[PDB]
């Protein structure tokens, strides 16, 4: 069962904006580019759990995960060998300056109207000016448990609405780890499958670590809405921090076409060289992007299956045909398509 959109909107995540702490204006409006980001600093943020699954190294309970994996006698020797070789190659890559990190971050004012999150210019009054970009959110529509107290979340519920007079802000980021594509070819031309796999796994790990480090810097020094936070990485990986960085295509907003707005607005192509292919996937493959939400009560959620009324409302909002929304939102349609 799916609730009607007109009723699912009423039971949304309502917040009292006039008593909640008013949002902090970031340190700049526009974008700032990181050209040759220090890769050595990112090594302390690398999440090694997904790295072991590239080689399908899985340990049994209770050693089922990094760094307990070194103890399990089934894989522990091989896990240690792979990890030590990864550290050796990582040191060689950073020392030789083969890989070159690159990224971009930016902030703009944001005001939510219904399920949209309209961004505005720096000096433009939100209530008396046109927006410069829009991020059309999707609201949860699936009916919840009878005893559930959860609201029907949408990404626009985390931005103060236009009528309340309170000014909110939104930021977005894009990071990449260039140079992996050439090194994989180099290690495959000379007959080295171990190095070819390892360099791509390390590139993915470095991209994720760059994303984590940039978010931690944003929360504390660029946006400064958590200036009193001094959390360690073992807490950052546990989502103990506040605020979220959802990415297009993920269960918060499964619409992959949203990346076009980000690339158009932040000028990611000219700033960093991270491209979007005809499938709307970042190139190189070791790239991460997303939007920064600074609300205290913001949390990750899954939109889930949606009904046809929301699909047509979304098509009307985005000014595209239904036959295209059904394409780009294919996996989440809750109704028969043909």
């Amino acid at each position: 069962r799916y609730l009607p959109l007109s009723q699912a909107r009423k039971s949304g995540f309502q917040m009292d904006w006039l008593s909640e702490p008013h949002p902090v204006k970031p340190t700049f409006i526009g974008t700032q580019v990181f050209e040759d980001y220090d890769l050595q600093k990112l090594v302390d943020y690398i999440d090694w759990k997904p790295f072991f699954d590239v080689w399908q190294l899985r340990g049994k309970y209770p050693n089922r995960g990094f760094p307990k994996i070194f103890n399990d006698k089934t894989v522990g020797g091989e896990a240690r060998k792979v990890y030590d070789d990864a550290h050796n190659m990582l040191n060689t890559l950073i020392s030789q300056k083969k890989l070159r990190a690159r990224g971009v971050v930016g902030f703009w004012p944001a005001q939510s109207i219904q399920d949209d999150i309209h961004l505005y210019a720096e000096a433009a009054v939100p209530q008396a000016a046109e927006p410069i970009a829009t991020f059309y959110g999707l609201r949860q529509q699936a009916e919840k448990d009878s005893a559930s107290t959860e609201p029907y979340y949408c990404l626009s519920d985390f931005i103060a609405p236009l009528h309340s007079g309170i000014r909110d802000y939104l930021g977005l980021f894009a990071v990449a780890c260039f140079g992996v594509e050439e090194l994989s070819k180099a290690y495959e031309d000379d007959g080295d499958d171990y190095s070819s796999i390892m360099v791509k796994a390390l590139g993915d790990r470095l991209a994720e670590a760059f994303a984590e480090e940039l978010h931690e810097r944003v929360r504390r020094e660029l946006w400064a809405y958590c200036g009193s936070e001094q959390l360690d990485v073992a807490d950052l990986r546990r989502l103990r921090y506040k605020g979220i960085r959802p990415a297009p295509g993920y269960p918060s907003q499964p619409d992959h076409t949203e990346k076009l707005t980000m690339w158009r607005l932040a000028d990611i192509e000219q700033s960093t060289g991270i491209r979007l292919t005809e499938s709307l996937a970042m190139a190189p493959a070791s790239a991460v992007s997303g939007l920064y939400f600074s609300n205290l009560k913001s949390k990750y959620f899954a939109v889930g299956k949606i009904s046809k009324d929301q699909v047509e409302d979304y098509a009307l909002r985005k000014n595209i045909s239904v036959a295209e929304v059904e394409k780009w939102l294919g996996p989440i349609l809750g109704y028969d398509t043909d």
